[PDB]
């Protein structure tokens, strides 16, 4: 159906470990969209293609506000082309950067409309698992939008493939190789929350070593401009125990949340 030839390729949008990112538009509609390119080679080195055909076949099906629309695919002989939706004001990632910190109403209200998308995928038992400030893009109302799948799987499940980066958001259960399921999504959005207020995550470390120990350990403290709320929120989703960690509607009508959030469950 779609081909190469029926788009006129633009600036770089960003680069990932195997995606390169470009703005692109359609020749005919003259529809502005995102071109994720992957190399076969590449996809074939590391064996994920099992990886990118989930990445399709979930996004493809998710339908919310809150999560990246994935519209279809194509390939020649060297490339694969995901068709994404275009987010114009760029990742969570740039914007913390620019700004060191985020207050408690911007935060609170990420964390909202995170809450909600995760909501939606769990009603589907499907969990992301990748869970960081690269993979959460921003839209024309700066509204947040959840993306690249590539790792999510069907609940329970174990872990088949390496670990490639950073542990920094990853929940002891699955740096530690064991069975996982639906609680891995809260112990990430609690590093983020805490991310957010900060302008760090509470395990980052100097080496893969040390940042492996505190996690397992759940070692993290709080700077002295951390509110009440915020460190109750915090503490509650970072439980080494995934079933103790809260339900998503807990999250959305936390006191916390509910009197900083500026967008509703
Ligand atoms: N739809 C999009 N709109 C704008 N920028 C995007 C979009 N998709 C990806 N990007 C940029 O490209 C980067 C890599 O995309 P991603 O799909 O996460 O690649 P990978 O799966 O290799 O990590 C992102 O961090 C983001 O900066
Ligand atoms: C060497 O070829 C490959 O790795 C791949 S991955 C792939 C697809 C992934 C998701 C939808 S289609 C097609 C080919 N041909
Ligand atoms: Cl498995
Ligand atoms: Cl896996
Ligand atoms: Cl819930
Ligand atoms: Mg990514
Ligand atoms: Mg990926």
């Amino acid at each position: 159906q779609w081909a190469l030839e029926d788009f006129e390729i633009g600036r770089p949008l960003g680069k990932g470990k195997f995606g390169n990112v470009y703005l692109a538009r359609e020749k005919q509609s003259k529809f502005i969209l995102a071109l994720k390119v992957l190399f076969k080679a590449q996809l074939e080195k590391a064996g994920v293609e099992h990886q990118l055909r989930r990445e399709v076949e979930i996004q493809s099906h998710l339908r919310h506000p809150n999560i990246l629309r994935l519209y279809g695919y194509f390939h020649d002989a060297t490339r694969v082309y995901l068709i994404l939706e275009y987010a114009p004001l760029g990742t969570v990632y740039r914007e913390l950067q620019k700004l060191s910190k985020f207050d408690e109403q911007r935060t609170a209200t990420y964390i909202t409309e995170l809450a909600n998308a995760l909501s939606y995928c769990h009603s589907k038992r499907v969990i992301h698992r990748d869970i960081k400030p690269e993979n959460l893009l921003l839209g024309s109302a700066g509204e947040l939008k959840i993306a690249d799948f590539g790792w999510s799987v069907h609940a329970p499940s174990s872990r088949r493939t390496t670990l490639a980066g950073t542990l920094d958001y990853l929940p002891p259960e699955m740096i530690e190789g064991r069975m996982h399921d639906e609680k891995v999504d809260l112990w990430s959005l609690g590093v983020l929350c805490y991310e957010f207020l900060v302008g760090k995550p509470p395990f980052e470390a100097n080496t893969y070593q040390e940042t492996y120990k505190r996690i397992s350990r759940v070692e993290f403290t709080f700077p002295d401009f951390v509110t009440e709320g915020a460190r109750d929120l915090i503490s509650r989703l970072l439980k080494h125990n995934p079933s103790q960690r809260p339900m998503l509607r807990e999250v959305l009508e936390h006191p916390w949340i509910t009197a900083n959030s500026s967008k509703p469950s």
